């Protein structure tokens, strides 16, 4: 009735999906990832294409291309995608918020619209997409961004839910909440919410790292997260999970596409516009965050 | 036998550069050659901890900083020069051919007309043969490109030298690396295999006693120096025997292997401006440009 296929990018370890039903061919996709290399500048369209050529050979017509959240370790290839397979790009209203710092930090000026007006859905707590004899629930899971939804599909309950980076598989934990405007007892609190869903609800993450060096895994359920989540099982208090994050959160680096990723997905993946001799920039700013 | 030189260097793990201190104990003068300004790509910070240890090595000495060299337009590293100027005196050099760099960039990067491709960022732009004083040693300018089209080799000596004092120290930049290591890679705008190999030929034609010091070590514990006639002995790339020709079949075939240093674009549009940063926006704020998929 649904189905859902992953595609897992070694470079940044994302997974992008296919969402699908079967019985009338509409698709979702979701959290898709424009390849890019920091080091040469270099942009390249072969995981987004994978995602095309499966869209073609399963005759599926996408609706929506949906962002969990503004991404701050890929570059979203939305654009790219809503040209060559259709839908309409959707994210969280609270994006509006990322435009406001965002544009400040990377100095974008009078014509980058902070009202989210790049999106062609701005989606709030409780807003339901038509899938084909699917829906989808946006449901606002703050705490890892201000922005993050979590994706909750079931018929029009055997649900599954796209959780973005609010939860990891059981043995990595929780994602990092030192992003401009997130908060470890705002995470706690959503992922309170996501694991009230029914225990057989499946999880899709948007991110695995393979710990202790297994293999790639990025489904998991209500039931093993409350069971085995290494930082937030059943039993972990609000006030302990926020004083671990906190600490954990000190001592992290910035992620490697930081700069080149939030200033592409706060414009909702479009590029930098070309400068008078035709050339695009990423600006990176110096001794600024 | 040896010159009465101290030379000093100092390893970055982050980039693998070293930086030299090369200081005449007699008079006080030193030069610093190919220093770093430390920068994390990922968050756009800056650190000046490299700088500050040879900074904190002159006032030990009671040395005084006559010359800031670079040995060509570092694509690996931010340099320090202008910091340490700044706070330790002396003059930024370079070879003249950085001219030629400053056209290519200063296009890449889109720097406008504000940005000068006539080398004047620079205190001194340096031909082949030119020799610079420091206190009783005498450094000579030796062009010798390849890896860049303005790679410097600067071989010191003592200016009036006893018999048994007449050995030189020469700074290859990235033209001969340690002999288990080869050579490094030609394939930045300008660079060219055949004249690297000519170039590292003409190094190794000074004396065989000649040490050799090197700017990077990618294998580190650390190797800073090798000499004319261990090079000529063992480099798995350029020792005696083999041909120009298979040099440059063998060069090319291994730089198409490579990928683009991970600093490569914030170095160059840095280092083609002296090591100034670019001039701030109307916020207050500086910003390195990544141009998309033009390189
Ligand atoms: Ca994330
Ligand atoms: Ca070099
Ligand atoms: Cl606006
Ligand atoms: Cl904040
Ligand atoms: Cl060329």
């Amino acid at each position: 009735s649904m189905t859902v296929e992953g595609f897992f990018d070694p470079a940044t370890c994302t997974i992008s999906y296919l969402l699908f039903d079967s019985g009338s061919g509409e698709c979702a996709l979701i959290d898709s990832v424009l390849d890019y290399d920091p080091k040469s500048g270099r942009t390249r369209t072969a995981s987004a294409d994978q995602l095309i050529a499966r869209v073609a050979a399963l005759g599926a017509r996408v609706r929506w291309l949906l962002e969990t959240h503004v991404h701050a370790d890929h570059l979203s290839a939305a654009p790219y995608l809503k040209t060559r397979v259709g839908g309409e790009i959707a994210i969280g209203r609270h994006v509006t918020r990322v435009q406001d710092v965002f544009g400040k930090l990377f100095n974008a000026g009078p014509a980058f619209a902070h009202d989210g007006s790049q999106f062609d859905r701005l989606l709030d707590d409780g807003d339901t997409l038509a899938l084909g004899a699917l829906s989808i629930r946006a449901m606002h899971t703050p705490g890892h961004t201000p922005a993050c939804m979590t994706y909750v599909v079931t018929e029009a309950r055997d649900a599954a839910a796209f959780v973005g980076d609010t939860l990891f598989m059981p043995d990595y934990g929780t994602a990092r909440c030192d992003f401009p405007g997130g908060d470890a007892r705002s995470l706690y609190r959503s992922i309170r919410k996501v694991l009230s869903l029914p225990p057989a609800t499946r999880l899709y993450m948007c991110h695995d790292y393979q710990p202790n060096g297994r293999a790639i895994q990025y489904a998991s359920t209500v039931a093993d997260e409350l069971r085995e989540n290494v930082h937030i099982r059943e039993g972990v208090t609000e006030d302990d999970f926020v004083a671990m994050r906190t600490a954990r959160d000190a001592t992290l680096d910035m992620p490697v596409l930081m700069l080149p990723s939030v200033q592409v997905n706060m414009r909702a993946g479009r590029l930098p516009e070309p400068e008078d001799n035709g050339v695009r920039y990423l600006k990176i700013p110096l001794d600024a965050i």
